[PDB]
């Protein structure tokens, strides 16, 4: 079907098929012998093996396709004046309309980080946030979709001033090539060397003040699981990592970030995301309110983040402290945001790439970035 402009038509309704557009895909990377990988795309018993998972491959392009046409209606609209939060209510209603949100079988990944200037990431307003988005502010829109679990987390930066061009190429063309290194049997220590080659190969000026670009050391990428943004591996983003390899079947979120500052982020400001802990069983609970809030939790976002604007519209008050004890209990775990130095700008830029028997797919890969 067709689109309306202001994006309102469920992509599952314009692919009536329920066939979706493969995002890019590409020969694996060749081997330090020089042993091409041309012969996955090729081979009839790795062909099979990725047929076999096409009901899921294809889950990923659904929500990734819903995030190309989210974000292209977003770079239309975002500009200096609007407060954080009518960024980002109008982009999730949006999303929530694309994805066609229905309960834990599809809708929004995680919320939506908007994080600013010398913060990188994990920041996302709560009420009463009066935030405006100015027009030096250097922004981390970082949001995602999901179909039965199967997670597109993908993201780009925000600016209107010029000086900070460099600075975002710098990290787009890193993210670029940490998605070019990964492949099957690919070492991740390997994949964040590569990136900080490339990271630091940038030198930017913003401002009369010179600076190497430095991606940051404590964030990185990371494996995606059904409903667990983070699976368990980790994409480095700095050489020294672990020689642990990726393997085939595996899907990961390839993302890096540049900064002007020390490098490094630490926790900071009001906490705004949440994640029930993968791991952690059911758990018996008399405390009333802590009770209601778990229930609550459990059923519209199982294991998947959410934020404290998520539970606003849940009509749920007066929360804070059921919340606190669900943290302290470790059944639920915070996610503050985390920014460099104050001062200091960081840029950022993600994708989600699967990694099929038969090839390498960048399935949020758009004609934007
Ligand atoms: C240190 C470290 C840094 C980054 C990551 N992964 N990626 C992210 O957190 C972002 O790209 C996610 N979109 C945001 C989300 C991830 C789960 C917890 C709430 C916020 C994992 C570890
Ligand atoms: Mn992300
Ligand atoms: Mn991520």
């Amino acid at each position: 079907k067709v689109q309306t402009d202001p994006p309102s038509v469920p992509i599952c309704d314009l692919y009536p098929n329920g066939v979706f557009p493969k995002g890019q895909e590409c020969e694996y990377p060749p081997t330090q012998d020089g042993r091409t990988a041309a012969w996955r795309t090729t081979s009839e018993e790795k062909k099979a093996l990725d047929q076999a998972s096409e009901e899921i491959w294809n889950d990923f392009r659904e929500a990734a396709e819903a995030h190309r046409q989210v974000r292209k209606y977003v770079m239309s609209w975002i500009k200096p004046g609007m407060t954080m939060i009518e960024i980002c209510e109008k982009l999730e209603d949006c999303s929530r309309k694309l994805i066609k949100e229905n309960g834990l079988n599809a809708g929004l990944a995680f919320p939506t980080g908007c994080s600013l200037n010398n913060c990188a990431a994990h920041y996302t307003p709560n009420a009463g946030d009066t935030t405006v988005l100015q027009y030096d502010d250097i922004c981390k829109i970082d949001f995602g979709t999901h179909i039965s679990g199967r997670i597109i987390d993908c993201a780009f930066t925000v600016t209107f001033n010029p000086k900070y061009d460099t600075l975002l190429k710098a990290v787009k063309d890193a993210t670029n090539t940490g998605i070019k290194c990964a492949g099957i049997d690919v070492r991740l220590c390997d994949v964040g060397e590569a990136i900080q080659e490339v990271m630091e190969s940038y030198e930017v000026e913003i401002d009369g003040k010179t600076y190497q670009v430095k991606p940051i050391r404590n964030l990185n990428g990371h494996s995606i699981g059904q409903y667990r943004i983070h699976a368990g591996k980790t994409v480095p983003i700095i050489k020294g990592g672990e020689a642990t390899r990726m393997e085939e079947g595996e899907v990961y979120a390839i993302e890096t970030f540049g900064s002007t500052g020390k490098g490094v982020v630490h926790d900071d400001m009001e906490c705004s995301h949440y994640m029930k802990n993968f791991d952690v069983g059911h758990v018996p609970i008399r405390l009333p309110r802590t009770k209601h809030l778990l229930n609550v939790i459990n059923e519209n976002f199982g294991t998947l983040a959410f934020c404290r604007r998520w539970l606003d519209r849940l009509g749920e008050s007066k929360y804070l402290m059921a919340l606190k004890n669900l943290c302290d209990l470790g059944i639920v775990d915070p996610y503050p945001p985390l920014c460099d130095i104050k001062g200091s700008y960081t840029a950022q830029f993600e994708h989600t790439i699967l990694l099929r028997p038969t090839c390498k797919e960048v399935v949020s890969r758009g004609d934007d970035y």
